[PDB]
RNA sequence: CUUAAAGAGUCAACCCUUUGCUUAUCUUCCCUAUUUAAAUGUUAGCAGCCGCAUAGGCUG
């Protein structure tokens, strides 16, 4: 199994994000839990906000 | 300015063959269709003869 079954079975990621499994341990799971951001190939929508829109990229 | 914006699914074909749904059946008794009454509506628009008339008159 790759790392995608063992974090995805008995709740093994939610046990490494609440750090039952060590704290340097967490640290080592949120260097990889990062926000990469690119809108290029993706719909992009006008919501209304009230009095004005929100380009909403829905993802 | 709507998970906005955009897009060729194309092609091809042997369903075969086989076959016993036969067998025997009581439908059956019953019994009131009874009674009337204008056919009226002129109920016919005819037969000859006087005539050129299929115009018009006469005769019963």
């Amino acid at each position: 199994e790759n790392l995608w079954q063992v974090l995805n079975k008995a709740n093994m990621f939610y046990r490494i994000y609440s750090g039952e499994l060590g704290e340097e341990l967490q640290y080592l799971l949120k260097s990889c839990c990062t926000a990469k951001e690119d809108v290029t190939t993706l719909p992009q929508i006008y919501f209304k906000n009230g009095e004005g829109y929100d380009i909403l990229v829905p993802i």
